[PDB]
């Protein structure tokens, strides 16, 4: 427990932190400017070591977070992307993995508080949602079986296949281009296509719109009851 | 009566549920492998007859559930959809209908309580909704015969019919291409073709958001006035 | 009096509202008919007496609602509405004016009290925006200015005139085709375009979008001053 | 002191401000028609010295208004900014320059104090976005980088360069063409483009919308603490 105690004033230190954020940066930084070809040819020797560096560093901290937080380690989802993302950039380049490395610039999140907090907002609305996201799902699955049956061999670019059907619908729930580009040229085969396409935008978004008003007024009547007590406790106490 | 409960049992327990829920998954799975032409000619006729067999336990099962529950069986939204779509699915192939037959996977919303509870939620706003839904079909109704009049002649594919002009028009509230697509194009022969499309864009748009702040708003002094009830009957009864 | 008496009892009752709603929806029907050329030419004769028959009828309707609300009638928006409507009507053919005439069925919301109802609530939101609506077009007008000057002289059609540049300018806010069919080519002569029009959508987008917020929460703010009040006078009364 | 209060009755007069406020107005339809390559054949040569006339009044202005305010001017974002905007009208022609001139129309907001609380409100938000502000730029540099990498070479307009892919990640978020003029194209080269960009949009799409929740719902919270404290305070001083 010596060796252990040395080691977590360490690690827990602020010092080890902002180091790690200041190499976060600087890291971030280097990534952008090997985006440059030109820089590259002058500086990408230095820049190239400075990441096999940083990434050394990344590892010694990670390994050294494990031997002090132990199992608490893998139960943290902030700690676990940080594991993640730096076991990525270890993957020898010898192709997707080396641009996935940039990920651990994603790391200036998980060591801010400020960000994490932000970011577990967010993400705290999802528990709730799961099942309307499921339905959304069924939904886009039954219509892209649909769509598959329905236009897949006139178009099959837009509809020859399942997958093909999903990423059409969902262009279509993005509104991008939904008539000009995919309902009317459909329309011109099958005339009744926008029998199938427009009520599938409304729902969609119906859905959408009514989830964020059912989320804002859900939130006020949870409010509204937090207070609610509070007042008849003083209306009850007094 | 004998008779009637030992089936009402069974059509009541959870192992009934389970099971139909089990086939609607199964199918759902095996109507998205009915996509893919290589899958069906290895496995086709596997398929069908699932298909067939599948149709034919939900036929006992919509019969056995009419016999449970007599006349409140067609009292019942979620029983007359899994009936329509059941029925759907059994006119012979002898062509629309066969992809409609895809509908029986929404049955999964229809038998499990957690979708159910979404579904009607998100309904529930409908109701209040109506006159304004009218209020919007007669504004795109008016500007369908006006839009068809105006531009009808020199623009047959987007305004030469009152069906096509109700489609555009939808095409522009959704604001997909209005401009590039449909008012630039309109304007090199109608210089002022911007002041019937704006105006309806401003129409269309206000409309619908203030729809939105209406509901949030408005829910929010019901969930004020309950709780203003509840403290003020505190404050009389204390 | 006697005489006036006489015809206010026909004016303010029942029926005759609900013959001249009668009328507006019969109306309304005729006027989606004449739409299609085949129905003209069978029925043509037939629709267009129609319209001066309907249209002579809503003339009296007009002239007895005057003898009865005397100066009252064109200090109300919905009376000089159908003023205003059924006036336009009466223009003879000897253009554009021909098609106005379909707002005539817009009398159908200033004759239903439902919809007169809907269109009040949309409306009253608008006086406390008139100052943000300025804004806004202050905003506009620069930016149009700006445009014209910085792009009118290569790209004539987009931005050579102001009224061209606020077009231009309230289609990159509804975000239609903003990138690839304006800035894009834009940005091939003036590659810092993006200077201009990044920020312009993001101020028109977070002031809107602000606009919003700001009218739900401080509605919520009065909602819950009323029932603030209401409660302190239980606990100051009781 | 007796003459700086001499000039500070005139600097602080109804009159003085009414007055900018007149040029201001004046000067503002004056650069519109300066727009008109007619009209300037024609008055070109009036407008151009009315223009100098305003900015040496608006400079008299400026001056006056600093011996006026003496330190108090320039901690004053308000008067900052008529300066910075009447300092950029006194640069010589000798271009983008001659465009920012008309800048000095936003001195209507600056000098109307309507406008001014218009402009406080919205901006007051912003404070409590900046660091939401900064995790988006931290997410949008990410995914530049990444889109450099995996499309830059093939699609060097949309990706090749840093600056390139923050343009096109913009239009993707605007959901600008993203399908049929990005990802689709895209994706006849990387068929797994999707996996980038629809998770993408997601991110950017969620975060936005629940940015807009959280600040209605926290201003709620804020609203229901202020009255929870001034009832329980009626309760408890009853
Ligand atoms: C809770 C809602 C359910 C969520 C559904 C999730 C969506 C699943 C999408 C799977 C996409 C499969 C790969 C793809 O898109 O390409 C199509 C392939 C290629 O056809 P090919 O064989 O090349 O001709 O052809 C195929 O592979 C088509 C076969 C796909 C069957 C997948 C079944 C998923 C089970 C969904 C549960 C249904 C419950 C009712
Ligand atoms: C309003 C509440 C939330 C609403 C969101 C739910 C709606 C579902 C949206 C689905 C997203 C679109 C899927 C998509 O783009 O492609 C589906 C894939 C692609 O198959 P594939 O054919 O290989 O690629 C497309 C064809 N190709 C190769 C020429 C490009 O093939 C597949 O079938 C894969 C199946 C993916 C669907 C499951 C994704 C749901 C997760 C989203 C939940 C996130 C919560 C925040
Ligand atoms: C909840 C679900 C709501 C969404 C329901 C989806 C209905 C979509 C119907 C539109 C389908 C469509 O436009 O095309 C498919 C069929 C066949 O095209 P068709 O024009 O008949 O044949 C063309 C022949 N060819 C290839 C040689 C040129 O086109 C037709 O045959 C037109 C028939 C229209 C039937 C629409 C009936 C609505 C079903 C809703 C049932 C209640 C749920
Ligand atoms: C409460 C708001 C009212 C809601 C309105 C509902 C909208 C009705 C759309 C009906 C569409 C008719 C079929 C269509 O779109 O194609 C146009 C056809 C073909 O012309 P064609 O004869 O082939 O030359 O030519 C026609 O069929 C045009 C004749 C259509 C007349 C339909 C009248 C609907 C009554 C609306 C009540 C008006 C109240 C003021
Ligand atoms: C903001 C509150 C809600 C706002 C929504 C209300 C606005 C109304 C939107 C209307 C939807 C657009 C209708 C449409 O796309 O086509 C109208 C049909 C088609 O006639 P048709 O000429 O046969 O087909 C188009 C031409 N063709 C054959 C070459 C394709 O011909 C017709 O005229 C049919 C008439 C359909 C209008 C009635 C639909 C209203 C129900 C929507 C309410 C849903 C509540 C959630
Ligand atoms: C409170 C915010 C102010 C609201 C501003 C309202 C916007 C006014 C738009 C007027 C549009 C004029 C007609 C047009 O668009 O075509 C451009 C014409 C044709 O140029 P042309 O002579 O054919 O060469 O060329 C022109 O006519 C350009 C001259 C237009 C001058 C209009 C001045 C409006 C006063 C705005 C107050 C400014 C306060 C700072
Ligand atoms: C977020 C809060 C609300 C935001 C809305 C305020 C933003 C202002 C949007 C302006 C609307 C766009 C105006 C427009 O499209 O054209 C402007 C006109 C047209 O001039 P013109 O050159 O004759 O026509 C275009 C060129 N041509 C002939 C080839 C087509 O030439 C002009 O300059 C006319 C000036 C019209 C601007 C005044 C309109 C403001 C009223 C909107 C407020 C409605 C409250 C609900
Ligand atoms: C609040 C207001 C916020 C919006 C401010 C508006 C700034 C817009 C600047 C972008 C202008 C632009 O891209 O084009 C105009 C100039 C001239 O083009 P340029 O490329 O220099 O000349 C091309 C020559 N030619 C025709 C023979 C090919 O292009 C340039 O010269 C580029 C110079 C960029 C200056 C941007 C400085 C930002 C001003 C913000 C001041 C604070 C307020
Ligand atoms: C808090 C979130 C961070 C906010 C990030 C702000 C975004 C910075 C964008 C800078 C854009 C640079 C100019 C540009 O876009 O053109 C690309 C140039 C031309 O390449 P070229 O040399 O002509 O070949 O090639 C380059 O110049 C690429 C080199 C750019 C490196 C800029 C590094 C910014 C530091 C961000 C902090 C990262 C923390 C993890
Ligand atoms: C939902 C919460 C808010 C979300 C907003 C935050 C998302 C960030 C949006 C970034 C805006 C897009 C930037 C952009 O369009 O170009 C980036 C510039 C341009 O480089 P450049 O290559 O020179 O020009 C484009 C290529 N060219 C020359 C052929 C046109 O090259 C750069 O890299 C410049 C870096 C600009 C990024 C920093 C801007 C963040 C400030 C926005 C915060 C405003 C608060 C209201
Ligand atoms: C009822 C709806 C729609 C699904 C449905 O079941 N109908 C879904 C959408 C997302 C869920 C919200 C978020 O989770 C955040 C938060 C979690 C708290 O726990 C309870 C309050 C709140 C605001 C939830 C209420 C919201 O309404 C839920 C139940
Ligand atoms: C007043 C507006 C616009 C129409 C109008 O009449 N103006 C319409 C739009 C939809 C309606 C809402 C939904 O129905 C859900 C819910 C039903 C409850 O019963 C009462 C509360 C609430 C939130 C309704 C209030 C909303 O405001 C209604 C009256
Ligand atoms: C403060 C903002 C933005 C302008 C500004 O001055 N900042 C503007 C936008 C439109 C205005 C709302 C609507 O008028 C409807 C209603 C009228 C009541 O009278 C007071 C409450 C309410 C909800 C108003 C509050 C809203 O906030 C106003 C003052
Ligand atoms: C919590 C979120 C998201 C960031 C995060 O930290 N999670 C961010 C987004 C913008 C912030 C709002 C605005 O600043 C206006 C106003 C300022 C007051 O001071 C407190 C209330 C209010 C409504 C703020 C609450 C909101 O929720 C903040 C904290």
């Amino acid at each position: 427990s010596h060796m252990y105690l040395r080691i977590t004033n360490i690690v827990e230190s602020s010092f080890f932190t902002k180091f790690i954020i200041y190499l976060i940066v600087l890291n971030g930084i280097t990534m952008g400017l090997e985006t440059s070809k030109t820089f590259m040819q002058s500086f990408g020797v230095y820049t190239t070591l400075f990441n096999q560096i940083v990434i050394t560093i990344f590892t010694i901290e990670i390994i050294l977070r494990i031997y002090v937080h132990r199992i608490s380690f893998f139960k943290d989802p902030w700690s676990l992307f940080d594991f993640f993302v730096v076991a990525i950039s270890l993957v020898p380049t010898s192709e997707i993995l080396r641009v996935l490395r940039v990920l651990r610039l994603f790391r200036l999140v998980t060591a801010v508080p400020q960000m994490r907090k932000i970011v577990s907002a967010l993400i705290s609305v999802i528990p709730g949602m799961l099942s309307v996201i499921a339905l959304m799902t069924l939904f886009f699955y039954i219509f892209a079986i649909m769509a598959t049956q329905l236009f897949g061999e006139r178009f099959p670019e837009w509809f020859g296949t399942l997958g093909e059907s999903f990423y059409t619908l969902f262009q279509v729930m993005t509104l991008e281009s939904w008539s000009m580009g995919i309902v009317r040229p459909l329309m011109e085969v099958y005339p009744y296509a926008w029998v199938f396409f427009i009520p599938f935008i409304f729902v969609v978004a119906f859905v959408m719109i009514n989830l964020v008003v059912a989320i804002i007024v859900d939130a006020m009547a949870i409010l509204n009851q937090k207070e609610e007590q509070h007042i008849i406790d003083e209306v009850q106490s007094h």
